[PDB]
């Protein structure tokens, strides 16, 4: 259970790492106001969750 639950760690902080780049990848394509800080907002609590 202990080496899993350190994968898992591992796992979500490379996760939220790749977001920063995926954030301007595929949020800043989709509309014409800028209102980035709440899909990380979201997103981020996603991987939390």
């Amino acid at each position: 259970l202990n080496k899993r639950l350190e994968q898992i760690k591992s796992w979500e902080e490379t996760e939220l790492s790749y977001l920063q780049e995926e954030a301007e990848l595929a949020k800043e394509e989709f509309g014409d106001e800028f209102s980035m800080h709440e899909f990380l907002k979201e997103r981020t609590e996603e991987v939390y969750r």
